C-alpha cells in the first residue's frame, strides 16, 4: 500500500506514505485513496478521516515516474487517469465523514487539490502551497472547480495563471486553510481540539448536513429548502435526533459524545 | 407581539423580545416577523430595518418548548414548521429595505441564521456564534444555503460539522459580520453611521439593486446583464434617478438624503 | 482615441487617457477597449494586458456629459449603452490574456467594474473605491454580478446599498484587489514581479485554465471534469507541456520562460 491506515475509535488516520517522493501521488494511491473512501462511505462508526503526509511533507504533486511512464500508453490514458484523480476529489469532497487535512511542507499540484476538498485544513506556517501546472505547460484541470469553490475565483485566477507560491500563513489569510500553527506540537494540539469538537457532533447528522451544504449551489433555493425541511424532520425523528435533543434537555452528553 | 416595533421616520427597528429564553425563535415570533416584513415590503417610506435582541442577546435558537410540542404531530409538523422558518430567511434576505443586524451575546442556530441574511451585521466582540444543530443530532437545514452564501463553503463546512463556538472578532474575520465593536456606545455609533450612509441612498434604487445582486449568485450572466440593462434605463429616467443625477450636477443633496 | 497602447514583447499596456474627466468612461472608450480585446483575443503572443489610468487616476465612473446628453435619446439608448458596458466587462473578464490592473485615484462605479474583472489588481493605498449609484438614484446594474463574484454577496451587498467608500488597504482586506502598495515606485515594482511570475507560465495553458476557472462557478461538476480531463490530455500531449515537463525533468527553464 501507499497509505498507512490507523483506525482509532471513530477516527481513521490516513497517512500519505511515499516520503522518498514527498508522498507524491502515484497512480496507485489514487486507486487506494478511492477505495478506502468507498470502504468507509456507509460506515457511521467511521466519524472522521485525518489526512497527513509522512515525514514532513503533505503531498508534492502527482508522481513523476508514473506520469513519465504514461506516455507509452498515449493521451487517452492521460484523460481517464486525470479524470480518475478528478473522481478522488469528488469522493473525498462528498465523504460523509469529517475530513481533516494536516498539511506540512509541500502542498503542490494534486496535493493542493486534496487540501481544497477537506472540511478542516491545519497548516504548518512553513508549508509551501502552489499550482505549478502551467509553468510546466499543463492544466490544473480537475483542481480548477475545487479551488474556485475553496478560495473564490478572485484568488484562484491569480494563483493558477501566475503559478504563485506561498506559505501557510498566507494560505490561512487566503481562506485556503482554517488553521496555521508554528510547529508540530501546535499542529497536533490543533488537530486534537478539532477531533474533540467533532466528537460532540452526530455522524448521521453530520453526513446529511454536509450533503446539504455541498448541494446549496446547484441549485434553485426554494426547492433546496423544501427538501432540506424534509431532511430536518427525518433527522428529528430518527435515533440520533431523539437522543441528542433528549440529552440537551436532561443536561447530559449524548451517547456519541461520551 | 413577541416583538417590539420602533418606527423612526424611514427606519423600522425590530427587537426580538423574549429575553427569558434569550429570544428563542418561537413559532409565534417567526409568524410575527414574517407579517412585519410583508407589511413594509412594498413600502418605500421604510428604507431600513434594524434587527435586534432584548437584554444583550440576539437570538439563541429555536424555542425548545415549541420543538417539544411538535413531536405530538410527527414528521409532518417538523417539516412544515422548519420550512416556514426557511420562508422567513428567504423573505428577510430578499427584503427591499436595508436590513441591519445588531448582534449581541447569543447568536446561535436559527439566530445565526438571521444574521446570515442581513445586508449589514454589527456584532459585539463578546457575542457567541455557533451552529449546535448536529451536536444534537439535527440539521442546520434551512440555514445551510444561507451560510454557504454568507461566508462560503470552506468556512461553513467547519462551523456546521464541528458545532464550533466563536466570538465577534472571529465573525468579522470569517466574513460573517461586517463590523465588530468592543462596547455598546461603539456598537451604537457604528449603527447610526451605517444609517446615515444609507440615507444618501434612494429606496427604489437600493431595492432594484439588491434584487440584481441576489440574482447574481445563480443567474446565467448573459441574460442577467440583459435584464440589468433594462433596469438601469428604467432607473435613470424614473423620478429618482432624475432627482438624483440632478442633485449631483447641482451641488446639493438629493431629497431622500435630507 | 482615448487609449495609449504600448506593446512590449508579450505584454500590452493600455492606459485610459482622458485625464481631464479623471479618465471617465466615455462611450468612445468602451468601443475602443472592446476592439483592442477583440484584436488580441486569439493572439497567443500577447500573453498579458496591463490596464492603467493617466495622471494618478484609474477611472471615476461614467462620463457625465455623455450620460446627460443620452437623455435626448430615451430609454433604449441607455439600455443599449449600458448593455455595451456589460459586454466590455464580459469580454475583459474572458480575455485569454492574463489581465492585470494597476489602480490609482478614483475607482468609482464603472471603474470599480473593470477592476472586478482583472486577474490581478494592484492598488494604491491612497486609491478611493465606491459604488455611488443608489446615492444618485441609479443602479450599478452591469457591475452587480461581477462584484458579487469578486468579493462575495455579503460584502457586495453592503458596498452597493450604502454607497460606502473605502481605500486601497480596505479594498485588499475585502479581497477586491490582490496587492496594495504605498507608492507608485512600489505599484511599479509589484507589476514587474507579477509579470515575471507570468512569463514562467505558457500562454495556451493559461488560456485553457482561465476558461475552466470561469466555467466552474456555475457549470455542472461532472460534465466539467469530463471535459477538463480531455483538455488535460491535450496539454500534456501538445507543444507546451511536452516542453514544460521536459525542462522540469531537465535542469532548465522552458522556452516561454527564457
Amino acid at each position: 500500500e501507499t497509505l498507512l491506515l490507523e483506525p482509532i475509535e471513530g477516527v481513521l488516520r490516513i497517512t500519505l506514505n511515499r516520503p522518498q517522493s514527498r508522498n507524491a501521488m502515484s497512480l496507485a494511491m489514487v486507486g487506494e485513496l478511492r477505495a478506502v473512501l468507498a470502504a468507509v462511505r456507509d460506515d457511521r462508526s467511521v466519524r472522521a478521516l485525518v489526512l497527513r503526509g509522512a515525514d514532513g511533507h503533505f503531498c508534492a504533486g502527482g508522481d513523476i515516474k508514473d506520469m513519465a511512464g504514461a506516455r507509452a500508453a498515449g493521451a487517452e490514458a492521460y484523460r481517464t487517469l486525470n479524470r480518475a484523480f478528478g473522481s478522488l476529489l469528488e469522493e473525498a469532497q462528498a465523504a460523509p465523514q469529517l475530513l481533516v487535512a494536516l498539511v506540512e511542507g509541500a502542498v503542490l499540484g494534486g496535493g493542493f487539490g486534496l487540501a481544497c476538498v477537506s472540511d478542516v485544513a491545519i497548516a504548518a506556517a512553513d508549508a509551501q502551497f502552489g499550482l505549478p501546472e502551467t509553468s510546466l505547460g499543463i492544466l490544473p484541470a480537475q483542481i480548477a472547480p475545487f479551488v474556485v469553490r475553496r478560495i473564490g475565483l478572485t484568488q484562484a485566477r491569480r494563483l493558477a495563471l501566475t503559478a504563485a507560491r506561498f506559505d501557510g500563513r498566507e494560505a490561512l489569510r487566503l481562506g485556503l486553510v482554517h488553521f496555521c500553527e508554528a510547529d508540530a506540537d501546535a499542529l497536533e494540539q490543533r488537530l486534537e481540539e478539532t477531533l474533540e469538537q467533532l466528537r460532540r457532533c452526530a455522524p448521521n447528522a453530520n453526513a446529511a448536513t454536509k450533503a446539504l451544504l455541498l448541494a446549496s449551489e446547484s441549485g434553485e433555493l426554494g426547492a433546496l429548502l423544501d427538501d432540506a425541511a424534509r431532511q430536518f424532520a427525518e433527522a428529528v425523528g430518527g435515533a440520533e435526533g431523539s437522543e441528542g435533543t433528549l440529552a440537551f434537555v436532561q443536561k447530559r452528553k449524548p451517547v456519541w459524545a461520551q
